[PDB]
C-alpha cells in the first residue's frame, strides 16, 4: 500500500526528519567505500525493496525514496526474466543497460542515490515531485530528502542553493547529477523538460486522450485490494481523481477541509452522493489554520508566500486525519498545464502563463510527499504524471479554453462520470474555499501591516519561519507564529 520508504539520509566516502516513521540504517557491506543511510519509511513496510546492492560494473547500492508508475513499461526493456523486486532493483537493472540515461524512462514519484564504486548519482523524477538535497565535496557526499537534514562545501553547477544555507543544493526537478567522488566534480543531466510546441487535436479524440490517460495514471496509483482516499473539493480535478479512483477500486474514500470562514462541503457532497464514497468532513477554526504556517514551510521546506498559502489547508487536512496511515490521491496541479487560473477567451495570454508556469515550478516543492507523510500519509498526483503532463501541458489552447469554459478538456473528459453541476463547476482555489489567503492578509492587517504591502510581509514572514525550522532545526511546535508575524509587522 504505501513505498518501502519516504525519504532518506544518505552519504557517501542522528538524523532528524519532518517525515514521521520509522528509521532504519542499513548494512554497510565494504564498511568504508560504501553507501551509508538511514531510511525513514512507513512501521507497516519494509524497507528492503526500497535498498538494491549488486556488484555489477563495481560494488554498487542504490536507495529509492517513492515509488515507480510506468513499472510494466521498464521491465519489457529489460533482458532476462527474473524481474527485479523492487523499484531500487529496479533502477539498477535499468542503470546497467542504459546508464543515467536510464532516468530518461522513468515515470514515477521518487528521488534516489547511487553508488557504485567512486561514482554517486543523485536523480530526481520528471517534476522533482519528491525534493532531494545535496552537499558534494572532494571525497564526501551527502544526499538527502530534506535539506533540514543537511543544514545540521562547493559550489554545483546546474544546481540552485537552498535558502539561508551554504553548501547545500537542490537536485534540480528532471535531472540525474553524476559525482566523481574522488575529484568532487559534478556533472547534471536533464532527462526531461516541459513541452514548449502545441498539438492539434478533434474534440473527440482530445477528450478521449485525456480520459484515457488519467484513467491510467490513477490506475497505476492504487494499490491492488486497497481502497484509496481522495481529498475531494468538488472541483473538477479532484472529482475526475476520485471518479477514475472509483473505478479503478471498485470503491472510495473521500475527504474535505473547512474553515469557519468557508468551506466547499456542498460542492464536494454532489461527487460523493453520485459515487457513494466513504466521506469525511473536517473544520479546522480559521486561527488553528494560520497556526499550521511553521509546519507548513517545515515540511515543504518552501519560502514562497503564495505555494505555502496553497498548502496551509492541505496540511491541516493530513495532520487532522484519523485512522491508519492511507494512500491519498489528489487533484493538485490540473490547473498549471490547463491555466485554471485565465478567465477569458483570448488563448495568448493562457499560453503565456502556461509557459511561463511551466518553466518556473521546480523549487517550489509544493507537491513534495513531506506534506502528508509528516502524518505518516502517503499522496501521490496523477495530474502531475508524466505521461498525463506531457499530454495536458502539449495540448493547444483552444482545448484548454473553450465554449466558454475554462480546462474544457477536462471537464468534457469526465462528463459521463460526474454530475452536470460538477463539471461546469468553475474554478477555485483551495486559498479560496476556506480564506486561507484572506486570513493570512487579515492576520497582518490587524498587526497593523499595511496594504500595498501585505505580500512582502507575508514573504518576510515565511522566509522567517524558514531560517527556523529549517535553517535553525526548530520544530514548528515551538515556534509561535504571532511572535513572527509581530516581528515582521514592526518594520
Ligand atoms: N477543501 C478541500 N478539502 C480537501 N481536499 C481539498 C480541498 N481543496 C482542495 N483539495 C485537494 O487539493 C487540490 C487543490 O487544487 P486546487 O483546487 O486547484 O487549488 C484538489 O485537486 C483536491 O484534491
Ligand atoms: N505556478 C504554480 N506552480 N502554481 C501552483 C498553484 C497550484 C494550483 C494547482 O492545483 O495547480 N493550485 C492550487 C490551487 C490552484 O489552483
Ligand atoms: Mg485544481
Ligand atoms: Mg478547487
Amino acid at each position: 500500500v504505501l513505498p518501502a520508504a519516504f525519504g532518506f539520509l544518505a552519504s557517501a566516502r542522528g538524523p532528524v526528519f519532518a517525515t514521521r516513521g520509522s528509521h532504519t540504517d542499513i548494512d554497510t557491506p565494504q564498511g568504508e567505500r560504501s553507501l551509508a543511510a538511514t531510511l525513514v519509511h512507513a512501521p507497516s513496510v519494509a524497507p528492503d525493496r526500497a535498498v538494491a546492492r549488486s556488484l555489477t560494473g563495481a560494488p554498487t547500492t542504490a536507495v529509492l525514496a517513492g515509488e515507480i508508475y510506468n513499472r510494466d513499461e521498464l521491465l519489457s526493456v529489460l533482458p532476462a526474466g527474473p524481474a527485479p523486486e523492487g523499484d531500487a532493483e529496479l533502477v539498477l537493472r535499468l542503470l546497467e543497460r542504459y546508464d543515467l540515461h536510464a532516468f530518461r524512462l522513468v515515470n514515477g514519484r521518487f528521488a534516489t542515490v547511487v553508488r557504485t564504486g567512486d561514482r554517486v548519482l543523485l536523480a530526481t523524477d520528471h517534476a522533482g515531485s519528491v525534493p532531494l538535497y545535496t552537499c558534494v565535496a572532494p571525497g564526501e557526499v551527502r544526499a538527502s530528502t530534506e535539506a533540514k537534514a543537511l543544514a545540521a562545501g562547493f559550489p554545483l553547477a546546474d544546481a540552485r542553493r537552498v535558502a539561508g544555507l551554504t553548501g547545500v543544493y537542490q537536485v534540480p526537478a528532471g535531472a540525474v547529477m553524476d559525482i566523481d567522488l574522488g575529484s568532487g566534480t559534478a556533472v547534471t543531466h536533464r532527462t526531461w523538460t516541459p513541452g514548449l510546441s502545441r498539438r492539434i487535436l478533434p474534440e473527440g479524440e482530445a477528450v478521449a486522450a485525456v480520459r484515457a490517460a488519467l484513467e491510467k495514471a490513477v490506475a497505476q496509483r492504487v494499490t491492488p485490494g486497497d481502497t484509496p482516499l481522495v481529498v475531494l473539493s468538488g472541483g473538477i480535478d479532484s472529482s475526475g481523481v476520485a471518479a477514475c479512483a472509483h473505478r479503478a477500486a471498485g470503491e472510495l474514500d473521500t475527504v474535505s477541509m473547512g474553515t469557519d470562514t468557508s468551506n466547499e462541503f456542498r460542492e464536494a457532497r454532489a461527487v460523493v452522493d453520485h459515487l457513494r464514497t466513504r466521506h469525511r468532513e473536517i473544520t479546522i477554526p480559521t486561527t488553528e489554520l494560520l497556526a499550521q504556517l511553521p509546519y507548513a514551510v517545515w515540511a515543504s521546506e518552501s519560502v514562497d508566500p503564495d505555494i505555502i498559502e496553497y498548502l496551509l489547508p492541505l496540511t491541516a487536512l493530513y495532520r487532522a486525519l484519523d485512522g491508519p496511515e492511507r494512500r491519498i490521491l489528489t487533484g493538485y496541479g490540473a490547473d498549471i498545464p490547463l491555466g485554471g487560473m485565465h478567465r477569458e477567451d483570448r488563448l495568448p495570454a493562457l499560453d503565456t502563463v502556461l509557459a511561463h508556469d511551466m518553466a518556473t515550478f521546480d523549487g517550489l516543492n509544493e507537491m513534495s510527499p513531506v506534506l502528508s507523510t509528516l502524518a505518516g500519509h502517503w499522496t501521490t498526483h496523477p495530474y502531475w504524471d508524466r505521461e498525463v503532463l506531457d499530454l495536458l501541458v502539449s495540448l493547444e489552447a483552444g482545448l484548454k479554453r473553450r465554449h466558454g469554459r475554462d480546462k474544457w478538456v477536462l471537464r468534457a473528459a469526465m462528463a459521463d462520470a460526474l454530475p452536470a453541476e460538477t463539471v461546469n463547476r468553475p474554478k477555485l482555489g483551495v486559498h479560496e474555499g476556506s480564506g486561507t489567503t484572506s486570513s493570512f492578509s487579515r492576520l497582518l492587517l490587524d498587526h497593523g501591516v499595511a496594504e500595498d504591502r501585505v505580500h512582502e510581509a507575508k514573504r518576510q514572514v515565511v522566509r522567517e519561519l524558514f531560517d527556523l525550522t529549517v535553517g535553525g532545526g526548530r520544530h514548528p511546535s515551538e515556534v509561535d507564529t504571532d511572535d513572527v508575524v509581530r516581528s515582521v509587522a514592526d518594520r
